[PDB]
């Protein structure tokens, strides 16, 4: 596992970081990143390697600001999963809004410091996220991890999130994939060294912050 | 193109079949299955070759009878594209609701004969979709297609819908894909000979449709 600090770095340079939540958590590694430049190419690969859901963890403040409300008003998700209503870019050159090109637009007009609520459709094919205001030493999830590093990086306070699956193996010539799943620890840390990203652990992301905030 | 006819007998026999909308809709093509079988690998597939957001057309009378409501009250999606609230299987084989198995289970539970409202959390990730009551002739959208098979073939009114992205290429070591976009015409029907699948058009569909109905 990497240093906090150099997974900082990495994700103040806009690259994607692989973060673990706690194995009696959730226990998956999601690919995350800074919302404010990630391109269409980088959402490419993340739509390919990930579940294909792609979050946009955010400030409460950002959701306000943004007019972003809770998609259920009694959220049943056992984890409290603070789902937005899903967004489109409006924006001239969004076609169908599922494309990376789309997907990745979303994200950055949400991080856009000139952000306003007409520049999103509602409803749409990015999912926003809103992360607790006591961030990762009060809700242990990628959601106040995206935010988290957002700050940690001072980068705009919008990320990109979705989880590493594991898509089992290709079956020559059928509509099937083989022995699926999510992927799990070690292969997580492979999967961050495979394509040169930094990988941690949450846990870890506490402690870094800890160091300046004193255990919650 | 393969007769719908066909189309329809691959889709009663559970497998996926390849559809594309008109090229001054979307022009897209997504794979379309039924519900109340598909399988953890099946999804699996899915998952792979798609977008990754995972919707699930059913008639009005399964959002009334399962509680989905519109996911928001003032639809901005140009298309109109019926959302309701999203949701998680209440299976105790559930873990975080976006495995292959997951969604799988959420889809077969949605289609189940006894399906219940207490059967699914909300939120949660799988995407149901409301088909308007007119069905393709009405409205010319995947949607509206899945539904159509669904009745077409004699199965239960839920299917699984995606749309088939155009991942574009592995970049060696480095966390981009390059060229990416979505599936257009001809490499759709390339995709689906590729892996034993139909293919046609919503507009067969409707012609199909037409011959019992009349044109709208
Ligand atoms: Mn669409
Ligand atoms: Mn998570
Ligand atoms: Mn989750
Ligand atoms: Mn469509």
């Amino acid at each position: 596992f990497d240093a906090i600090p150099d997974v900082i770095q990495a994700f103040k340079n806009g690259e994607f970081v692989v973060v673990l939540d706690d194995p009696s958590r959730e226990n998956e590694a999601d690919l995350i990143i800074a919302a404010e430049s990630v391109t269409t190419e980088q959402m490419a690969f993340m739509v390919r390697h990930s579940s294909g859901l792609i979050c946009a963890p955010l400030t409460p403040e950002r959701t306000t600001a943004l007019d972003l409300p809770q998609m259920v008003t009694h959220n049943a998700d056992p984890r409290g999963t603070a789902y937005t209503v899903s967004v489109d870019a409006e924006h001239p050159s969004t076609t169908t809004g599922i494309s990376a090109h789309d997907r990745a637009l979303a994200c950055r007009m949400l991080a856009a410091p000139d952000a306003q609520p007409s520049h999103f459709r509602r409803p749409g094919h990015v999912f926003p996220l809103r992360a607790v205001a006591g961030g990762v030493r009060a809700r242990r999830g990628h959601t106040e991890a995206g935010v988290e590093l957002c700050r940690l990086a001072g980068k705009r306070p919008v990320a990109v999130i979705s989880e590493i699956v594991d898509d089992g193996q290709e079956v020559e010539g059928r509509a099937v994939r083989a022995a699926p799943g999510m992927l799990r620890g070690d292969e997580c840390v492979a999967f961050a060294r495979r394509w040169g990203l930094k990988v941690c652990t949450i846990e870890d992301m506490i402690a870094h912050v800890e160091k300046t905030e004193g255990k919650l």
